[PDB]
């Protein structure tokens, strides 16, 4: 048998509901979704660090002249200061007062640090939605995790529970992300081969292994001080750095919908955003006939107390008149009122107790009880607190009148 219910995707609270038919008993069905993850499809664009400026010691030729030889590491700077006399802990080092050449070069690599303080660059493409759910179908129960996409199936006990796209598919990550010390930021570094000098990505390595490395640092070399050996050079000061300094705080304290963001996967959880549209295919041989169940006659209703409040501040007492003792289920067709408790247990002619809560200020509801209903009404009071510390746990109406 099909049946399809709509549940808001919140974290930690639960959702309940009945399936019945005109000749089978009702069969409880209970979701609670404990973590709704938020894994994006992502893929490394490169990692940055701090560099560190190497430099070729200067070599000096003592009245002859020098070329400027060039090799081939990132950022390199090389140039042949002509007219030095330079000093060393022993004296000149020449003793031509003119012509003597001083060749240095310097370039940039990758700190030393890097293999363990880095920020990897990501990009970002599509979400996938996957929950950790609590499922129970007529106290045949299971915990499982199911990936929501309307397609991937969880098959315990022979009822098909499929869980299908999120309705309104969105992401706080943007389509390009920033990792660094487990946080994710949204930042549009430059792409690969366009980093620019003081800013984040000015060195970049398409891995933190790999052999290439670009690098735009402004480097530049100045003429040493005569009577000294050493090689100047001036370079934007570190991008990562000046990033790290200069930056907006993490999309964990700055994401919608309340997500917690983190970084082994990259992912966000609790977004509480949208709903997910459960269809459970439930067996046609898991259905009881509504004989062999516990049925209900000449049930009365009140509410013995009432606080209007986020938290199961409703207290209602149904009195009933059992055909034979045992268990049934119990719920509330409407969004009027949402109920703690499933299911309860009957003893002949007696009376049993509903928690609940409510948004009605002049609550009136069908709680519906084994093979019955009853109309439950009354007034409501305001709750204590301006402020508590848990979501709702009942569905909001319009209507709130005298
Ligand atoms: C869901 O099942 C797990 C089993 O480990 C349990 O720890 C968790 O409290 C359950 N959540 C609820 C309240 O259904």
């Amino acid at each position: 048998y099909e049946h399809a219910t709509t549940m808001p995707s919140q974290a930690g609270i639960s959702y309940n509901t009945i399936v019945n038919r005109a000749g089978y008993a009702p069969l409880p069905i209970s979701i609670t979704p404990t973590k709704i993850k938020l894994i994006p499809t992502v893929n490394l664009e490169y990692v940055t660090c701090h560099y560190k400026t190497g430099m070729d010691s200067p070599a000096i030729k003592c009245c002859g002249s020098q070329e400027c030889t060039p090799t081939y590491r990132p950022d390199e700077q090389c140039k042949v200061f002509t007219g030095v006399y330079p000093f060393m802990w022993g004296g000149a080092y020449c003793f031509c007062d003119t012509e003597n050449t001083q060749v240095s070069k310097a370039y940039v690599m990758k700190s030393d640090d890097c293999l363990a303080d880095h920020a990897e660059a990501y990009k970002a493409h599509t979400a996938s939605v996957q929950a950790f759910l609590n499922i129970t179908v007529g106290e045949h129960s299971i915990v499982t995790t199911v990936y929501v996409n309307g397609e991937t199936p969880v098959n315990f006990n022979g009822v098909k529970i499929t869980a299908g796209p999120l309705s309104t598919a969105w992401t706080p990550f943007d389509r390009k992300i920033v990792q660094y010390a487990g946080e994710i930021y949204n930042y549009d570094f430059p792409e690969y081969g366009a980093g620019q000098p003081g800013a984040f990505g000015d060195i970049q390595s398409r891995t933190v292994s790999s052999s290439d490395l670009y690098a735009n640092t402004n480097l530049v070399l100045q003429r040493p001080k005569a009577g000294a050996i050493h090689v100047p050079y001036t370079q934007a000061p570190s991008g990562f750095e000046q990033w790290k300094k200069d930056k907006a705080p993490s999309l964990k304290f700055t994401a919608p919908f309340g997500c917690e963001i983190y970084t082994n996967p990259i992912r966000a959880e609790n977004c509480a955003v949208g709903s997910i549209p459960l269809a459970f295919d439930i067996p046609d041989a898991l259905f009881t006939r509504v004989s062999e169940t516990p049925t209900l006659s000449a049930a009365e209703c009140t509410l013995n107390e009432c606080v209007y409040s986020s938290d199961f501040g409703g207290i209602a007492t149904v009195k009933y008149s059992a055909s034979k003792s045992g268990k049934c289920a119990v719920h509330v067709p409407s969004g009027t009122a949402t109920l703690k408790e499933a299911a309860v247990e009957l003893t002949e002619q007696g009376s049993a107790t509903i928690h609940f809560s409510t948004a009605n200020i002049h609550p009136e509801f069908r709680l519906q009880i084994c093979t019955s209903y009853v109309t439950c009404k009354g007034d409501c009071h305001p709750p204590k607190d301006h402020i508590v510390t848990h979501p709702q746990y009942h569905a909001q109406t319009f209507t709130a009148a005298v």
